[PDB]
RNA sequence: UUUUUU
């Protein structure tokens, strides 16, 4: 899926700025060149209209480099003369990427005039007056529905003389009405050309004189969470180590005792073991449960797997980065083998073979030859538990030894030895360590996005989407470790890594409130520290908004919170709170799906419309918007919300 | 391009009904096949997954024919072995189309057990139990969000013994949750197959002995509006000719005397020329103002340009159909060059030439050579009346004699003789003969759609979209009327013809209340006559719903309504009604856009949040949802809304 | 941000 110039925006060269569009492709060579990656059309102008199979937006030439946004182009190559063109610059932290300017492409000159009267060119060749307010912010003179600004990410903010000031990346909205714009300044583009092409950090950082936050990018199985602590501790240092997976944390004492002769502390909600050693191993959950950091117990805190975008790890890291320095630590280390922007490379131990339609076993529109999985140990990733269950059952029906694994199931279901086909969701990763002769990958994930739907408030929706770079790589990575593997896939398609959704923030607050006695205010301090930190995965900054929502969720029914927590489903807080409001109102929940099971005893007692606070799934019952919490959350919706265009 | 088979759903041969999906084609194969209309892939199965360049849906083979929905496929060919296969059946009325099944495909057997326990097969191969409730309806046992049934159109509904009972076409919803499904019953396929493949309504209908509604289909500029009523008159009959356009209805006045030695009565708002001649011309608008049909006045009512789907035409045609027989008519003729299901075929008087990127005048991403309009008579369509102003001013600054026309301006602005470039909206799309050497066409237009967004009620949105087949053929047909002509265009395609949005039904009620003194109940009678008549454009049946809404909008401010009517913008009733509710609450309108100009003089005394009733544009002001009318409409949203998925 | 009753 290469990026393809499909047209251009003609700018005036003198006088008042005017623009008009010329379209050079009509889906013709578009979706086609989208693949070939060879663009036989000549590049004129300085503002390009670009498009992928799915998305269209803009790109701006400055200092002989074609620039656009990461959120829009990912790491995708640019189509041109000598086929696909690799990106020369890729800066997730700033939401900015750039290819080298193709034949005949002229650039704009960076604004030196320091003006505050700016103009935004959109993909409709509109020239929109913007009043600069910040270094990266400008107010609109005529507020517009956000929809008008869409497909315009990547377009230039010009000064009156027509010099590039920045590129458009996001709109600040009030109830979906764009009133300001966020942009990437040209100084960021300059800083990006001037950064060392390669920055090595494959090496355990020296313990700084004063407190440092440091990065550690090294491939899996390099001693990142084993050797590296065994060196630090060797130098008489106190090591805390935080990992996302209980299974992984536990399995450390036994290996550290082996290949490193230490008996470290292991902390989990399942098993605490205090051996009184310098090195400790704890999950993010457990670290959060223990209140975070405490009086100078550690000099080094490694955040293993710092790239995972689950609410638990995000919140854990944020607590570190905010506290470590005050807890008397000298070094914090953000460790990962797959930083943001990371891309899928071939791997030596792993042969990759696309599935076809020939096979005895239907699998996501393709098929799996039985000989490929009869005999051996194999791992098949499905996007849902129901799918795991269905395929495991079908395989058993064929006399193939097969088990389903997903959250709610105990690891024991997985045989550690002998022929097996394990059919699993991504939950495999947090609760099991072993590897397999091959991996078969459906290439899809289930994710959650927030929609600020105003009906009445917001909506959290679950959708099946193509996988991202982190997903392919960790799934493929369950084979070919210390031996030969095979990786079979349904699609070669991949997706940009490094970003997560606002709903994950929402999840962090929910968890702070449900599981850690964290105030929204406290959770903010910790997320703030995470967001303030370069190198990490990125999310729109909606802290104030989410903080404001959870703040007004007062006096929850403790019994309800207990039931939602135990049941273990998403948003136990928000689910329990909506349950509380309902019961107190003597009204029914949004529906009688299992999400609302904590209310089943009261079923005969509850009648009339639901006092709906927000949408966490299907709403079957009638609704009333008159509850004060509803109105409270409605008032929260009026805050500035930056959304990407 | 064509519709492409990109996969199939495989059904179980015995036992419980189960399904899985095979995907036979990626996206690249899809588009390439879509344009050559050449598909070599073996076709297997009774259920195909098909795709255009936009949507994807299903098609089911029955009795040797591969069937799907008109709302998905339009009248598109199906990519095949030798090349595109043209549809064999196109039944817009039943939302049903069919191609002769390619070799290899097999048919489902129709259900004759009359079982009322059914199973819907979705595009993701889920098998959803459904209880037959009517001939073409079934309730879902487990209601689901609409988005879940998306892309499942054309999929079969099967009885327990695996037969075909129908094909899915729409979801029947309550506040976004599908509780029932509408399908096209297998007996409509039989009925369709037992009427002929070719038909011709190209000759003027015989006056029948007893009352009849007939159709007249014949190419643009062939004599439908002139010769035909002249011939019927020449035979002793009294003819009423109803036309949507004021400019055409005025044209007929002077043209008919020299051309057919008839000087016809004329009725419009501006001119009510009476002659006593046996042919009366009238706009649908003046006809509605006059109160519709007057006893004994006419033998033949010609509803001219009945492809027109503006609200005045729908309501005027609906009025003829409900009234004509009782008023002593012998014959109602529905006349058009572009009936539902038709596509643009070559016109013997018209050469068609694609515009290119090369030329002096940028025109919608392409360009116009000034040499193509410098001499002669030319009509250029732009989507907006603003773009009309801009272009016509651009042209007038190049030595061209250009005039911009749209409604609001008088018909006199257009010179009848000598070189000219008229730059028009679709005020000049239909009916008009302005002796034009060439037509130049942006290929886009402006439409409104209703979204049932429950924030808090409904939303009417304006968007500019690619033109449909009626538009392309009608605009093009403004040239080459009695001679050779040139058609220049920006884009080659067209969307299917003969469908209109539910917002149009909303406009009819609005017009009924605003202009024609109709209660919402009276309006329903007329709209129902229209919806019950075969061969006319089709729409979702939201008649009960809209009527319920307008029935609750009482005690409007007659002053505001008088101003919104006079200003001539859309939804004068809805706008004035919202203005009424705001004024009485001393609250501001949703915004201060020109839509709300009737309230401008009151600005200094209006404060607080808008009691929002519905969304008719951007809402900038804070809103409150407590107003009784808002709740009345919210309760209206709870009725069954059939929506196509 | 396209028609018609003003
Ligand atoms: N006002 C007019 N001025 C000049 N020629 C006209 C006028 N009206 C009709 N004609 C001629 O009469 C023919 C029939 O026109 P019309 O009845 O409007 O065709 P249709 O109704 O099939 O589109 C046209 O081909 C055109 O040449
Ligand atoms: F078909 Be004609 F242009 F009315
Ligand atoms: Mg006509
Ligand atoms: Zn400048
Ligand atoms: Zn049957």
């Amino acid at each position: 899926g290469s990026v393809v110039i499909v047209g251009r925006i003609i700018l005036s060269g003198s006088g008042s700025i005017t623009a008009y569009s010329q379209q050079t492709r009509g889906l013709l060579g578009c979706i086609i060149t989208s693949l070939t990656g060879r663009d036989k059309n000549q590049v004129e102008g300085e503002v390009q209209v670009v498009s992928t199979a799915t998305q269209s937006f803009l790109a701006t030439c400055v200092n002989g480099v074609c620039w656009t946004v990461y959120h829009g182009a990912g790491s995708k190559t640019l189509a041109g003369p000598k086929g696909p063109i690799t990106q020369m610059y890729t800066n997730v932290d700033q939401d900015l990427v750039g290819w080298q300017a193709p034949p005949g492409a002229r650039s704009l000159t960076p604004c030196t005039c320091g003006s505050s009267d700016l103009y935004l060119v959109t993909r409709h060749a509109d020239v929109i007056p913007v009043r600069r307010r910040g270094d990266s912010r400008g107010s609109l003179l005529s507020p517009r529905p956000v929809s008008y600004l869409k497909g315009s990410s990547g377009g230039p903010l010009l000064c009156p003389s027509g010099h590039a000031v920045g590129i458009f990346r996001a709109a600040v909205c009030t109830r979906g009405v764009a009133k300001a714009v966020d942009f990437v300044p040209v100084e960021s583009m300059e800083t990006t050309m001037r950064s060392p092409v390669f920055t090595d950090n494959s090496s355990p950082p020296a313990v700084p004189q004063s407190f440092q936050v440091a990065h550690l990018h090294a491939p899996t199985g390099s001693g990142k969470s084993t050797k590296v602590p065994a060196a630090y501790a060797a130098q008489g240092y106190k090591v805390l180590v935080l990992n996302p997976s209980v299974a992984a944390t536990l399995g450390f004492g036994a290996y550290m005792s082996k290949a490193h002769g230490i008996d470290p502390n292991i902390r989990t909600g399942v098993r605490t073991i205090t051996t009184g050693a310098p090195v400790t191993y704890s999950t993010y959950g457990k670290f959060l449960a223990d209140g975070g950091c405490s009086g100078g117990a550690y000099d080094i805190i490694i955040c293993d797997e710092c790239h995972s975008t689950d609410s638990t790890t995000i919140l854990g890291i944020g607590t570190v980065l905010d506290q470590a320095e005050t807890a008397g630590a000298r070094l914090v280390v953000l460790a990962t083998a797959t930083p943001p922007g990371s891309v899928t490379v071939p791997h030596p131990n792993i042969e990759e073979v696309a599935l076809s339609n020939t096979g005895e076993i239907p699998f996501y529109g393709k098929a799996i030859p039985i000989e490929a999985i009869r005999g051996g140990r194999h791992l098949i990733f499905c996007h849902s538990k129901k799918k795991c269950d269905e395929l495991a059952a079908k395989l058993s029906g064929l006399g193939i030894n097969a088990v389903a694994y997903y959250r709610g199931l105990d690891v024991s279901v997985i045989p550690t030895i002998g022929d097996v086909v394990v059919v699993a969701t991504d939950a495999l990763m947090t609760g099991y360590t072993g590897d397999f002769d091959s991996v078969i990958d459906c290439n899809t994930c289930v994710t959650q996005t927030v929609d600020f739907s105003l009906d009445p408030t917001f909506t959290i929706e679950t959708t099946t989407v193509p996988q991202d770079a982190v997903s392919r790589s960790q799934r493929r990575g369950r084979t070919g470790r210390g031996r030969r593997g095979i990786y079979r896939f349904v699609t070669p398609g991949e997706r940009p890594s490094g970003m997560f959704d606002s709903s994950v923030l929402c999840e962090c607050y929910d968890a702070g409130c449900a599981w850690y006695e964290l105030t929204p205010a406290e959770t903010s301090v910790r997320l703030r520290a995470y967001l303030n930190t370069p190198g990490l995965p990125v999310c729109q900054d909606h802290l104030e908004f989410w903080e404001s929502v959870f703040t007004g969720l007062t006096h929850i029914d403790a019994h309800f919170l207990s039931q939602t927590k135990q049941a273990g489903d998403n948003f136990p807080y928000l689910v329990a709170y909506q349950a509380t409001v309902c019961a107190r109102a003597q009204a029914p929940p949004p529906s009688w799906d299992q999400m609302w099971k904590c209310l089943i005893r009261l079923k005969p007692t509850l009648h009339g419309p639901t006092p709906l606070l927000y949408r966490l799934g299907a709403v079957q019952n009638e609704v009333t918007l008159t509850h004060p919490i509803t109105k409270y959350i409605m008032a929260c919706m009026s805050a500035d919300l930056e959304v990407v265009t």
